[PDB]
């Protein structure tokens, strides 16, 4: 099953909600994870590059899909395809962010 | 500012999560809808004819916008305009629902 993460829209986009599959991809529990920004699941194999492109997307509030090098809890590796996705109200304001999160390794 | 309902994806959609702008304008608190379909939002005055179209869309996983009459904690009637779009998968599978509520009574 594929994993979701819902973040607020401003600040730095701190997470509001994950879903079951979330914490059995990742290893965290939603207590741990719930306020912070999802960047934590980056290491140091983690392509700079993605990592901007993603930064971009978010900042235009514009979907966008990566495959990303992220680390479970226990700082094992593996691949995310990681789906980003704004959600707006009908006047265009951006509500939230939702993310699906897929172990593709 | 807008509320925001995610739904899971079976079993009759259950509430898994609503940010605070939905206890704004619902008058509901999360517990209190938590594990909840949210059709309590809707009353005698509700467009049955706009409830079926939401039925027959979140049954096919099709995004739907709709202006329908729900109700506060309260008893108090509010214009909802309601969009729902599915999350999906790249495989295509629906992981959730994420439901957009902005009171338009106004
Ligand atoms: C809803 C949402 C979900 C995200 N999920 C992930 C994720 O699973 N893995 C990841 O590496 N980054 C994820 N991110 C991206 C980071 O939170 C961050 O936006 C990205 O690293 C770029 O910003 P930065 O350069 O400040 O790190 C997600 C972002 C959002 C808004
Ligand atoms: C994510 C999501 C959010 C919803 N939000 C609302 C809402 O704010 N107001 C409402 O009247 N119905 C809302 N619904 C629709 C009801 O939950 C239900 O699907 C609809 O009334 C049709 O089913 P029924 O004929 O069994 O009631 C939402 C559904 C989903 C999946």
């Amino acid at each position: 099953a594929s994993g979701m993460i819902v973040t607020d829209a401003g600040a730095d986009q701190p997470i509001v909600f994950v879903n079951r599959a979330f914490s059995t991809i990742t290893g965290y529990a939603p207590n741990e994870v719930l306020g912070r920004n999802a960047r934590f699941l980056q290491g140091p194999q983690t392509d700079a590059a993605t990592v901007a492109r993603l930064r971009e997307a978010i900042a235009a509030a514009r979907p966008i899909q990566e495959r990303i090098l992220n680390y479970r809890k226990d700082g094992q590796p593996f691949w995310n395809q990681l789906s980003i996705s704004p959600v707006r109200d009908e006047t265009g304001n951006v509500v939230a962010f939702v993310g699906v999160v897929t172990d593709v390794t």
